[PDB]
Order: structure tokens, then C-alpha cells, then sequence
């Protein structure tokens, strides 16, 4: 019988927005931005809107998101808050967030809120919110500029250990919060923490370690559940801990710049320490696939730019890549560089696999770091499972010349003992039931499917080598016996701070108890014990926390399955299982199963 536990303890953010399924659908506005090297002007920003509020809201792409060039708003609040995108707008934030609002649209905003203006340091009159004692210009070293060494000299980085310094950077966070604003976009903070890029040499003054973890967790809370929060320039130090325990996106990949195959999928498949650890979204998401998942981050493939690729078949490559990680969609095409190009973004099928929460992993090949060896996982095979068991299958090509073959199997790949209905959603066809997935790629070419497994008296398996991973928990394949590609270790005992723990997400059609089944080894020579809840998206508890126990067996190639009962509630549910302080031994787990 299963006794009352404590609750884990944790090392993500875990909000509402990690936890409740993929990234958003967005537009933004780097497709001008970029090639004019310039800040977007606000009657092309109109025009944008008016387009999208036409042709892509109406297919979820229902955030206007605004990016860089901000040097020039200068204009701010008496509290030094930058009123707009940019000084040659004639309305401010709150009129573009409500002429979106009239179009079924939200404000996306890109700042960082220790950027303190010039112009705002300049005013005397402009004091912290809520600290009239502390002028703007109290919260900066003087010559502190951001890009202060390739001769930047508009913007300031805050000295955080200045005395009103969380109040300002609470204020500006909330500032866009309470504009409406569900997503802002956090840039340039590998910059202020080590005053480096890998691209250029010497940037700017660094600012430490510590003050770049204070930011963050200032950030974070003051973000709260209602505003979404993008790391756009993360160091991620300490395989990201920081940026899993304050944000909710982190960048991946170098940026999308003119776009095409060779930003996708070129420039260099090497790892390196520093911002961007890996160039390319195929070897980023597949990298940083270990930190995804419900209540960990979302990876940030950055921006789609359809136009600046070479063939429709790459379109929809560009398109599969970000949907099978879980990415935000964001659009970057323009009004005018769209063309005939908006089919890419509007396959309802591939966007129903986001909307479900699809969010993918790369097929793990071994449990070295990736960072360490590429062979560890396939940047070229997805898959993820859907709340409701069924499943995103990816198929990816990357040769330049050559038609290659790939194949997910169900049981061998998956772990799963059914097979299942398999739909190509770019074929729009039903291929009925199979073991597999497979296409024969042409070049750049890739493949994505919906498969469903049948549910013999509802019986669901959730493998756990697909699912979301936190505290050391982690991929192996060490000890056969194992249904699928591998199971997940790091159930144990350790020094730190977090505990080891498994996230699944599962769909159910009605409040009840249900019956579950766990498949795992434990050769520790005695019982061993997990701590097991079911909990709501806003993490609110429904069962639990439950220490469950797993009788010892013969040898780590021993595995059995342990039985229990789990209260869930209608819809979405947060299952997680992991080793708290007061749990006994240690388990790899293969799956869970759900009689539903
Ligand atoms: O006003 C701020 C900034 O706006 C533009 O840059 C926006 C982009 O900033 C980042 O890109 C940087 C790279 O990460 C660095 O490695 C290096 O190449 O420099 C670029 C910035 O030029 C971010 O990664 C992108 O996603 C953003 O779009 C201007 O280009 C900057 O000059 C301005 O300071
Ligand atoms: O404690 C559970 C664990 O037991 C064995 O591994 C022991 C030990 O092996 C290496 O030294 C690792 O670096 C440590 O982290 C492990 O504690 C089983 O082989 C393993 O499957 C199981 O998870």
C-alpha cells in the first residue's frame, strides 16, 4: 500500500506555459528588420498586422512580436519604461495593443529590462517605481554601455547591486505584462554576464555569474504565470540550469540571418561552450533535447523565413523541424516576402500536432552528452507522444545529394507493443496500421506523421526515453530487457539541490481512478521507493504526492512491472515519478501504462 510523501523538489520555473504544451505561433518582425538593418517603421508594421489579421491569425499566429534595432526608443515613462518600439511611432504600446486586440491579435514585445536608456539616465527627473528616492541614473556605473566596445553607447546595462535595481527590473517586466503582452523576448544577456561573443571578441563589461542568476530569478518572478519568458541569448552555463530555473524558451541556434538550408542545417555541427552552443536548429534542438519537455523549456528554433529557402520540399523540412521539437512557429516573412508561401505554415494537421503539444525528442542512440558525442542521438529521426497516446513521427533528410531512407519503428524505436495508425500529414493520407513510419527522402526532404495506436481496453503506454526529463534523470540503454530504444536512469540518490524525476503528460475523458502500471528494473538488493503525483497544467495537485514501491529483483536486467491506481481528472494531467530525499533505493524506468 502506497503512504503520504513529501513534494519533490524541483529546478525549472515549471510554469503554466512549459507545462501546457509547445511553443506559441507568432509572427515577428526580423524579416524586415534584418536585411534593412533597421528598426521596422510603424506604417510596415500596420501593414503586417493588417495582413496577418487576415490570413494567419485565423490559423493560431495570433501574436504581433516586435525584435531589435531598439536603440532608438528613447522615449520612456517617469519611470523609465520605453513608451514604444521606436521614436519615429506616433503611438505608443497600449494603442498597438489594443488595434491588435480589435483584430483577434496580442503584443509580442522584444526587450531586456536591465537595459537602462541614456536618455532615461539623462533626466533627473525620472525615478525607479516605487523608490522616488532612486533617479534612473542611480542604477549605472557610468560608461557601462551594452556593445560599449564595437561602440555602443545608447543603452546602459543596470548595475543590479544598486539600490533600486529589482524594483526597476520587476517594474519593467510588469510594465508589459499589465500592457497585455503574453511574451517577451529576452536578448543580449550572455553579453551583459560575461561581456564576451564567440562571433566578435569584447562586447562590453562583464557582469558575473551571480548577478546574471539574481536577474533571472527577478525576471521570473515578476513574469508570474501570465507572461511567457524567451531567452534569447542564454550561455547556458551548467548544462542550463539558470535559464530551466527562471525561463520558459531558450534560443538553440545562431540566428536564422538570411536564412535558407545553410542556417538550418549548416555552418558547423560542432558543440562549443559559448553562446550559441550549437549553430544549426537540427543539432540545437537535438543538443538541448534533454532539458524539454512539460514543466522543463521549450527550445527556440528562432524565426521561419520560407521565402529564403531553395524549394518547397525545404519549406516544409524548415516547417517539420520546428513542430516535431516543439518550438514556437514564428513566422518571419513580410507582407511582401511572403508570396505564395503561406501553405507552409497552415497545414492544419502539422499544426494540430502543436496545438496537442507535440514535443519531440531526437532518437537517443547512447546517454553520452551530445555536446560530447554526435552519435548519441539521431538529429534526423522525432518523435514525441501527445497526452492522449498517440504520436508526432519526424522524418528528416539532410544529405544534399543523396535519397536516403529513414524508418521509426514502433516497437523497436518507440518501446510501444501495438503498432498504430499511421496519417502522412503532408499527403493528407491514411496509411492504416503499421509497425513503422518510413519515406524515402530526396534531398533536404523530410516526413512527418500522425500515428495513433489502437487501445485494447484502453490500455496506454507512455515510454519513458520520449518523455520529459528534470534533476538528473536521464536516457540509457545499458541493461537489456528494455522495450524500445532505452529507459530512463538517474532515479537515485545524489548531491544537489534537485530530485531526479520523470514528466508525462496524459489525456483522460473523464475524472476517476485509473489503473497504471510501472515497467522497471531495481537490483539494489532491496525494495526501492518513488514519489508519484498527478497534477493540473497551473500545477495544482490531483493525486498524491505517493510513495510507490518497486520490490527488488535478481539483477539491473531484471525488470518488472508494478501496479497502482492514480486519480486523474478530465483532460490534460502532469504524472510525474521521481526520487525524493525520503525515498528509498533506485529504479530505471521503462514505461508507464494507463488503462483509460
Ligand atoms: O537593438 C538591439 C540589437 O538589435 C539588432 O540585433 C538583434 C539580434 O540580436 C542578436 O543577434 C546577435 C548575435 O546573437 C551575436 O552573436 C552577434 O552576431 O550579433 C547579433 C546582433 O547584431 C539575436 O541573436 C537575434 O535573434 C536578434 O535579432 C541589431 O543587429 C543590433 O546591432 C542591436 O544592438
Ligand atoms: O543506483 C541505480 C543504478 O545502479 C547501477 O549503477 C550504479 C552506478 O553506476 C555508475 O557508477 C553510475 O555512474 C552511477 O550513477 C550509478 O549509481 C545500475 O547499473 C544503474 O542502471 C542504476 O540506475
Amino acid at each position: 500500500p502506497v503512504t503520504a510523501a513529501p513534494p519533490l523538489r524541483l529546478a525549472s520555473r515549471n510554469s503554466v506555459f512549459t507545462r501546457s504544451g509547445a511553443g506559441p505561433r507568432y509572427w515577428n518582425i526580423y524579416g524586415y528588420s534584418f536585411p534593412h538593418n533597421a528598426p521596422i517603421p510603424e506604417n510596415e508594421w500596420k501593414v503586417n498586422i493588417d495582413w496577418l489579421a487576415g490570413n494567419f491569425a485565423d490559423f493560431g499566429y495570433d501574436i504581433a512580436c516586435t525584435d531589435g534595432w531598439i536603440e532608438g526608443s528613447s522615449r520612456t515613462t517617469g519611470n523609465g519604461y520605453i513608451t514604444s518600439y521606436n521614436d519615429s511611432w506616433q503611438h505608443d504600446w497600449a494603442y498597438w495593443a489594443n488595434y491588435l486586440a480589435a483584430r483577434k491579435m496580442k503584443l509580442g514585445v522584444y526587450y531586456n529590462p536591465l537595459w537602462v536608456h541614456r536618455a532615461a539616465v539623462e533626466d533627473a527627473s525620472k525615478t525607479v517605481l516605487g523608490r522616488p528616492d532612486v533617479k534612473i541614473a542611480d542604477l549605472v556605473v557610468p560608461g557601462d554601455f551594452f556593445a560599449r566596445d564595437i561602440g555602443g553607447n545608447q543603452l546602459y546595462w543596470l548595475d543590479v547591486t544598486k539600490s533600486g535595481a529589482k524594483e526597476y527590473v520587476q517594474g519593467y517586466v510588469r510594465y508589459f505584462k499589465d500592457l497585455g503582452v503574453p511574451y517577451l523576448r529576452i536578448d543580449f544577456l550572455s553579453w551583459y554576464e560575461d561581456g564576451r561573443d564567440a562571433n566578435i571578441g569584447q562586447v562590453n563589461a562583464p557582469h558575473g555569474r551571480a548577478n546574471y542568476e539574481l536577474a533571472l530569478s527577478w525576471i521570473n518572478e515578476a513574469a508570474g504565470e501570465d507572461m511567457e519568458v524567451s531567452l534569447v541569448m542564454p550561455h547556458m552555463f551548467q548544462d542550463g540550469s539558470a535559464e530551466l530555473a527562471n525561463g520558459d524558451l531558450v534560443r538553440i541556434n545562431a540566428d536564422a540571418d538570411k536564412g535558407g538550408w545553410d542556417r538550418l542545417s549548416g555552418m558547423r555541427q560542432n558543440w562549443q561552450d559559448a553562446w550559441p552552443n550549437w549553430a544549426n536548429p537540427f543539432c540545437g534542438f537535438t543538443g538541448w533535447s534533454h532539458r524539454n519537455g512539460r514543466g522543463q523549456l521549450i527550445l527556440d528554433g528562432d524565426f521561419m523565413r520560407a521565402s529564403t529557402f531553395a524549394s518547397d520540399e525545404e519549406r516544409k523540412t524548415m516547417m517539420n523541424l520546428m513542430v516535431a521539437a516543439g518550438s514556437p512557429l514564428a513566422i518571419a516573412d513580410t507582407y511582401q516576402q511572403i508570396g505564395n508561401n503561406a501553405w507552409v505554415y497552415t497545414n492544419k494537421e502539422v499544426l494540430q500536432l502543436n496545438a496537442d503539444g507535440l514535443v519531440g525528442k531526437p532518437l537517443y542512440r547512447s546517454a553520452t552528452p551530445f555536446s560530447k558525442d554526435p552519435g548519441s542521438r539521431d538529429t534526423e529521426r522525432w518523435a514525441g507522444q501527445l497526452p492522449d497516446g498517440s504520436w508526432g513521427v519526424a522524418l528528416f533528410n539532410r544529405s544534399d545529394t543523396e535519397t536516403v531512407t529513414k524508418t521509426i519503428d514502433f516497437a523497436k524505436d518507440l518501446g510501444l507493443a501495438t503498432g498504430g495508425n499511421v496519417r502522412d500529414l503532408w499527403e493528407h493520407r491514411n496509411l492504416g496500421m503499421d509497425s513503422r513510419a518510413t519515406a524515402a527522402l530526396a534531398p533536404h526532404a523530410s516526413a512527418i506523421f500522425r500515428v495513433t495506436p489502437p487501445k485494447m481496453h484502453g490500455t496506454t503506454r507512455y515510454p519513458a526515453a520520449f518523455a520529459a526529463w528534470g534533476g538528473g534523470a536521464g536516457f540509457n540503454y545499458n541493461h537489456p530487457g528494455y522495450d524500445g530504444n532505452g529507459f530512463v536512469d538517474g532515479l537515485q540518490a545524489g548531491s544537489g539541490s534537485a530530485d531526479p524525476l520523470v514528466t508525462f503528460a496524459v489525456q483522460v475523458p473523464h475524472r476517476g481512478s485509473y489503473a497504471i502500471r510501472y515497467r522497471y528494473a531495481n537490483a539494489t538488493g532491496d525494495t526501492s521507493t518513488m514519489t508519484v503525483t498527478a497534477e493540473k497544467a497551473d500545477r495544482s495537485t490531483v493525486d498524491g504526492p505517493v510513495h510507490v514501491s518497486f520490490p527488488g529483483l535478481a539483477t539491473w536486467d531484471t525488470w518488472g512491472v508494478a501496479d497502482g491506481t492514480i486519480t486523474l481528472d478530465a483532460g490534460l494531467n502532469l504524472v510525474t515519478i521521481g526520487r525524493g530525499a525520503t525515498d528509498k533505493g533506485a529504479i530505471n524506468l521503462n514505461w508507464i501504462e494507463l488503462d483509460m
